[PDB]
């Protein structure tokens, strides 16, 4: 285990951030820890991101800044404008995954229906 600190600087001067992460997870490294777990009922919504924490009984939620790459290397967000869909929301990650919300994030994309993660909530 080589730190929080270390991982997030190797990823943050690389030229694809997130290429970066995803080799480091593939290649056995120990995920990014201290994201900003919430207190709730586990009786929300289910969808992805959200204004207040919306965990359904398969998920966990998080403050959405600490589980984004780019936040948490302080570099520019990958578009146009470089907004942050994740800062000032919180994020539900599948219970399964949650050990790397950092990682899920990147990975995984929101369905434009029914605003469940494509692959996990999303039963559409
Ligand atoms: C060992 C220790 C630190 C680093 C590093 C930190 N930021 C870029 N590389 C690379 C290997
Ligand atoms: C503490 C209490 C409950 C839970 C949970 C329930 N369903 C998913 N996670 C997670 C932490
Ligand atoms: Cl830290
Ligand atoms: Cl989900
Ligand atoms: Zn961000
Ligand atoms: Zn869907």
């Amino acid at each position: 285990t080589m730190g929080n600190s270390t991982v997030l600087s190797f990823c943050a001067f690389a030229v694809d951030a997130a290429k970066a992460y995803k080799d480091y997870l593939a290649s056995g490294g120990q995920p990014i820890t201290n994201c900003v777990k919430m207190l709730c009922t586990h009786t929300g919504t289910g969808q992805a991101i959200t204004v207040t924490p919306e965990a359904n009984m398969d998920q966990e939620s998080f403050g959405g800044a600490s589980c984004c790459l780019y936040c948490r290397c302080h570099i520019d967000h990958p578009n146009p404008k470089g907004f942050c869909d994740l800062k000032g929301k919180y994020v539900q990650i599948p219970t399964t995954c949650a050990n790397d919300p950092v990682g899920f994030t990147l990975k995984n994309t929101v369905c434009t229906v029914c605003g469940m993660w494509k692959g996990y909530g999303c039963s559409c």
